[PDB]
């Protein structure tokens, strides 16, 4: 009967366009591409949607975290579209918050709740992800250890990896 204010849920392949929308803002129009296309998306909230997270304010989504399980210890290219699931690792693919949003809390408190949650699965044992040098001291404040650069190219960017003990 009602949009809730506040709500914290994992994704589903029907969450896929919102999300893109996102990040034609938030990647897109910054570096002309993006870490997910639709169809990439779509994969991973269908084979592993328990390793997602969204925000959502009065029914719309305004952050998000997608991720899957990678069974290596450093990221590679093919990690990107894929999702072992021996793994013991939680790849996060994309995480960010919408416009509107950002600057008050939303993606510390997401990215908290998202380690716990999937922390929650004893299968996984540790976070991983890529990330521009300027946002490496962000997520130190969330237990992620700099681990050199990463090997994953995309067009001319350079990312650090950064690895967290579950
Ligand atoms: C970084 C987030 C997720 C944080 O959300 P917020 O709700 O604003 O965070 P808050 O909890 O309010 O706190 C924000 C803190 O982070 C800092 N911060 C935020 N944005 C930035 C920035 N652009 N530069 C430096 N610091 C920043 C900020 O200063 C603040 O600290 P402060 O308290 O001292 O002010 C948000 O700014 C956002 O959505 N930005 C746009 C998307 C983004 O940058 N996502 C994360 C990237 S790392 C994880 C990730 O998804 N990596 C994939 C790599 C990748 C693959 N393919 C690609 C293609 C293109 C590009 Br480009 C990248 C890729
Ligand atoms: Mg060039």
């Amino acid at each position: 009967h009602t949009l809730p204010a506040n709500e914290f849920r994992c994704l589903t392949p029907e969450d896929a366009a919102g999300v893109f929308e996102i990040e034609r803002e938030a990647f897109i129009s910054v570096s002309g591409n993006c870490p997910l296309n639709l169809d990439e998306v779509q994969h991973f909230l269908t084979l592993c949607p328990e390793l997602s997270l969204g925000w959502f304010v009065e029914g719309r989504l305004v952050a998000f975290i997608i991720g899957s399980l990678w069974d290596e210890e450093r990221l590679t290219q093919e990690s990107l579209a894929l999702h072992r699931p021996r793994g013991h690792s939680a790849h996060l693919h994309a995480l960010a918050v919408h416009r509107s949003f950002r600057q008050q809390g939303k993606g510390s408190v997401l990215l908290w709740r998202y380690l716990h949650h999937v922390g929650a699965q004893p299968a996984v044992r540790r976070a991983v992800l890529m990330c521009e040098d300027a946002l490496v001291p962000f997520y130190q404040r969330f237990g992620f250890h700099p681990a050199g650069p990463c090997a994953i190219v995309v067009g001319s960017l350079t990312f650090t990896e950064m690895h967290c003990s579950l």
